[PDB]
């Protein structure tokens, strides 16, 4: 009875899941939260709260496989998917981890100097404490490389591009693509003859268009700080603007970075929460400032939507996922509400159901285009490549 | 026989205009090119190429002001209308210029220090050579200043907007508000029931849509340099990148203004041209690039159009002006090729003629949404204003 080890190295976490190779079910979860940190802690669960001091990123995996082992689960680890962030113009598709794999995402990592270097780290630390199991690199751009270039250059110099590799790559990329998949099937759609959005509203967010099968636009940039505004992130933001800021308060480009990065979006505008269910209920008590924040959330979301919607031949469908897209009720009527001009009308009883009700339709018959929520999981995509890829022979 | 005088204060420039006030025809057009410089020079018509050397912007106008009493026309003056490129949150009509104005346009002047101090020096000379004349003050961004916060704040703390003054104003206020008016015309529409997109696209370029009469949504930012991607000036760009460029060739906030407000856009992407006539014809003969430059013009385009549709709770119309909208019929296709998502249908023989057919539908009857070239008239727009603000009693 397989199962497959998936890991996510982020800045100062790994997020891990282990999965059934039969059903695709999770088995186990956890997360070794607070790393390189005087006290790091790890967590399965949420039962466990075993600390391990100062340790690192290979010390952790160490000790989560401790913990898979205790569980009688090391002898049944088929498969090793790895999350990568930031593949370049090098990565198409998921591929079996070799030496040319780690040493071509060495080359991409200046695109991503944070969330790259830890998945390495990840990747170096699994490729020794398991040695006979196939490892699988998944890559969160990939499924962006399918663009054309009118649709991935920047209106800066040519130098840039060629010789620095300045481009729009985008991201969420396993999510745009998973939950693209199952609208196909929701929705009783033909790839090859298809015109989807998804819009997936998180932690962080962007929009995708897929059409035929592929991505032809996102919104998200180089880095992931273009395209809606999201919780800490700003989103897309006038240049001319932040130049006139850097000579007003004197602060510098790499401090600006920072506010850009941490002190913007929704947590920005509110100077409250970088979080919904905090300021979905402020709004209702009669903070303005918050209604504000949500309102300009929206607004940017259809601003999007509608813009990327242009790179469709035809508009068939409208895909809501992530922590806030599937979850959230408001949020997705505000956002159509915007987006009436496309003929969109949404089916409140159906948009009133929450996330158990799972992947679900909620616009009604007269609307011109089908709106559906659809849940993410970067897991089991993950997975299903590495299964694809056991069958392969290196 | 009462005539309007109209006066642009560029950069390096005065570009000036006589009316008449029956008619709203040009009686006579110029331009003092090369201010500051070692040596200036005016020029009528492209007649007379009179060089007045080492002379700034109340000398200029006092030879402008010769050359219409030598014409028999300083008597007949009975306006003066001053374009105004930044009025900040102060100004949302046109005005009658007293010291209240000329303080107020002073306090704002910040948001825009090269083209606002050089209004404020045309303002003082006209002042000067023309006492009893009654002077106007029409701004390029109060046609804006009907925007809902959620559609003009950016993603940044609040901080920057209520103390700082950071936010959208949009630019191309009188075009895109003069384009509009005649739409209603040709469309034969309903100012008060009507859905606009008019694309203003030129040197400069913006979107802006017009809901009901007022602007609801408009490209470009705080600066000039949001939204399309346009001659010289990149448009839309990540920031995580352009900190990013920093990082790497080691250049300033101020360097990369540069490059982003001059080296940028169709010239930046061709290395050849920041035009248009050139680029479509190097297209036609097997450049690369200036295909790419188009492509990627085009659809940066698209993206905006559709995008600003959706502060539209209806589409009737979309309006291509400036230099290049008017005049291009290549752009204009390959714009509505794009956006086909609309069920957008362009007669060809229609889009075949030149700018001389002026104001004209260019869509076929399947079109959901007519389309229309309105030349614009900055200049007509302002006498206009000023022709109604002589009937007032200050
Ligand atoms: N309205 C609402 N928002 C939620 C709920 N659960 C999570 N979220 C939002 O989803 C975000 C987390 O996104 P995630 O990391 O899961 O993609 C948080 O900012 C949070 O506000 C919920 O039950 N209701
Ligand atoms: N294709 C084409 N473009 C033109 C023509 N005349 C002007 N343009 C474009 O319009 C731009 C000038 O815009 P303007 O300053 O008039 O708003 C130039 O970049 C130029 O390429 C024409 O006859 N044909």
């Amino acid at each position: 009875f397989p199962v497959v080890l998936v890991i996510n190295c982020g800045s100062s976490s790994i997020k891990f899941s282990v999965l059934d190779v039969a059903t695709c079910d999770v088995l186990m979860a956890g997360i070794a939260d607070g790393m390189n940190t005087e006290n790091a802690f790890l967590s399965i669960n949420g039962d466990k709260p075993i600390n391990l001091a100062h340790s690192n990123y290979e010390d952790a995996l160490k000790a989560i496989a401790f913990e898979l082992e205790k569980r009688d689960l090391t002898d049944s680890v088929a498969l090793i998917g790895h999350r990568i962030a930031h593949g370049g113009e090098l990565f198409t598709q998921s591929v079996i981890i070799t030496d040319e794999i780690i040493d071509n995402i060495r080359r991409v990592s200046p695109l991503a100097p944070l969330h790259n270097y830890a998945n390495l780290s990840g990747i170096d630390a699994a490729r020794h404490l398991f040695p006979a199991v196939r490892q699988v690199a998944v890559f969160d751009t990939s499924f962006h490389q399918t663009l054309a270039p009118e649709a991935y250059l920047y209106g800066l110099p040519w130098e840039y591009f060629s010789s620095l590799g300045v481009r729009r790559y985008g991201f969420h990329g396993t999510s745009h693509r998973y939950v693209s998949r199952r609208a196909y099937e929701l929705l009783d759609l033909d790839e090859k003859d298809s015109g989807l959005i998804v819009a997936h509203l998180g932690n962080g967010a962007s929009i995708c268009a897929v059409r035929n099968g592929q991505s032809v636009d996102t919104s998200m940039g180089m880095t992931p700080l273009e395209g809606l505004m999201m919780g800490t992130r700003s989103g897309d933001v006038d240049f001319g603007a932040m130049a006139w800021i850097a000579k007003e308060t004197g602060q510098t480009l790499s401090d600006l970075e920072r506010v850009v990065n941490k002190e913007s979006g929704l947590l920005g505008i509110s100077g409250l929460s970088s979080d919904l269910r905090v300021l979905e209920k402020a709004w209702h008590e009669g903070h303005e400032r918050a209604r504000l924040a949500i309102k300009t959330f929206v607004h940017r979301i259809a601003r999007h939507i509608a813009g990327h919607a242009a790179s469709l031949h035809r508009l068939d469908g409208i895909i809501f996922t992530g922590g806030i897209g599937e979850n959230s009720v408001l949020i997705r009527q505000l956002v159509i509400e915007h987006l009436g001009v496309l003929g969109l009308t949404l089916d409140v009883e159906m948009n009133k159901q929450p996330n158990s009700h799972g992947e679900r339709i909620i616009s009604a018959n007269p609307s011109q285009v089908i709106c559906a929520v659809i849940p993410t999981n970067e897991e089991k995509m993950i997975a299903l490549d590495a299964i694809h890829l056991g069958n392969v022979k290196a």
